């Protein structure tokens, strides 16, 4: 269920009751590590540093003065909450690292009470105006003065010796502390994503459709079949080695091959199939000699040269990719995975995979292309059925591009050897 308000509350930065009452005031605004985990589109790291500057996980820092008016203050922030959120979450998580300043703060920009749902739409009120009291959503806040029902989470209620500067630079090398309020709400929000995401992908925790998720999933596996197949007939590999595959299930079920499985972390189920592996270039390079490897976004320090390769760049922005750990990006559709920043000394034995369409299968404004590797267009012209299926692939290989996902191969790829199949 929900984090008792009973539960002790490591006060070297006493319980959850004592500390809500202490802040000046839906069972509890503070939720549980799994609660926040389901809710990681809704993080937003906050921190404070008598005039009050607050800091953001975006970056921006306001100053109020008892600097800018607390009614202008407490305006921009469900403003700029409203912006970031409006189309990633039904809520905000402020994640903290409690010094005890910042929750004291929360009554001056946040308000509290039971569930209560937009004026103007269905979904649940994340804003209040105390002008007209009236409740809104993200959408719909565009007047409004207050936060309504925020949840947060103490980091250092995980169990961190040591300040949050120590803690963060343990794992993440691109925040550097700049002496200011955002710097914390930054490396905090960092140092939470490095906890609950970077060391496995929690198959059991799905998250909402946002975007074009289907779209985008349905292409790229389209694109996966095509060029696993194709690069299979070119050079008629003995053995896949399909590394960061733990569900064991092949891309290609007809091929020709020796289909083996590793990953990381295998799901108990499938385990007995897939061998438990954690790649890396200095510890296996002599490794997989025979074949060839399929890395599908299984994201490793460097591929060798006889690979197949899928990556996402972590520089793309998109309301499926969250900032995250180390120049990385929490990439969240479907599942939550983060992936390690794009780097293209990774891809040094390798080369760009060139478009193209391949088809062997029976044949059924004229094309004239290239590209489309068809018995027909051996032959002259192209058959209608190969040309329709020609430009559904086209349109599936370009959903794939603009989504942020990069193809690469072993140096000796060519189409050359696909021609000789027909
Ligand atoms: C968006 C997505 C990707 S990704 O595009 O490869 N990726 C995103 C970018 C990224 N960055 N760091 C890792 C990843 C993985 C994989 C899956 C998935 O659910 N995979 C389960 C799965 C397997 F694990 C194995 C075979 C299988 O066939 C059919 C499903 C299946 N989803 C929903
Ligand atoms: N260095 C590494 N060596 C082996 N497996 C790795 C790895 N880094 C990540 N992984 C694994 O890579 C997978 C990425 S998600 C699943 C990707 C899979 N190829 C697909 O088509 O869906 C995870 O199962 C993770 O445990
Ligand atoms: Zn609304
Ligand atoms: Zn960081
Ligand atoms: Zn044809």
């Amino acid at each position: 269920t929900h984090l008792s308000v009973d539960t002790k509350f490591k006060t070297e930065g006493m319980t959850y009751r004592r500390l809500i009452s202490m802040m000046g005031f839906y069972p509890n605004m503070f939720i549980t590590r799994e609660e926040a985990i389901r809710h990681v589109r809704a993080w937003i790291g906050f921190a404070v540093a008598l005039p009050l500057q607050l800091g953001f996980s975006t970056g921006v820092n306001l100053v109020a003065v008892p600097g800018l008016p607390w009614n202008v203050v407490r305006i921009k922030i469900v403003q700029m909450l409203s912006d970031t959120l409006k189309n990633l979450s039904d809520r905000v998580v402020f994640v903290l690292w409690a010094h005890g300043f910042e929750l004291t703060s929360m009554k001056y920009f946040v308000k509290i009470g039971p569930e209560r749902t937009c004026c103007l739409c269905d979904r649940r009120a994340t804003c209040f105006s105390t002008a007209s009291d009236t409740y809104a959503c993200w959408h719909h806040s565009i007047g409004f003065d207050y936060v309504y029902n925020p949840f947060m989470i103490d980091v250092q209620q995980w169990g961190f010796t040591g300040n949050l500067q120590s803690n963060h630079d343990l794992y993440c090398q691109v925040h550097g502390n700049a002496h200011v309020a955002s710097c914390d709400a930054i490396m905090t929000r960092c140092l939470a994503v490095h906890e609950c995401f970077v060391k496995r992908v929690d198959w059991t925790i799905e998250y909402p459709i946002i975007g074009d998720e289907l779209k985008i999933n349905a292409a790229c596996r389209k694109v996966q079949h095509m060029v696993v197949k194709a690069a299979l007939l070119a050079d008629k590999f003995p053995v896949l080695h399909d590394i960061g595959n733990p569900k064991a299930i092949k891309c290609v079920p007809q091929a020709d091959v020796e289909w083996k499985f590793y990953d990381a972390q295998p799901c108990s189920d499938k385990a007995y199939k897939i061998e438990e592996l954690f790649y890396s270039y200095a510890t296996h390079s002599d490794k997989f000699t025979d074949g060839v490897c399929l890395f599908w976004n299984c994201n490793v320090d460097r591929y060798p040269a006889n690979s197949i390769v899928c990556r996402f760049d972590t520089r793309v922005l998109s309301n499926l990719n969250l900032p995250g750990c180390d120049g990385g990006s929490l990439y969240v559709n479907k599942h939550a995975f983060h992936t390690p920043a794009f780097d293209k000394s990774a891809f040094v034995n390798l080369k760009q995979l060139p478009f193209f369409y391949y088809s062997d299968s029976p044949c059924e404004v004229p094309l004239k292309s290239a590209t489309c590797i068809t018995r027909c267009n051996l032959g002259g012209a192209v058959c209608r059925h190969h040309a329709n299926e020609y430009r559904l692939y086209l349109d599936a290989y370009n959903m794939m591009i603009s989504a942020g996902f990069s193809l690469w191969v072993y140096k000796q790829f060519d189409t050359y050897n696909l021609w000789n199949t027909f």
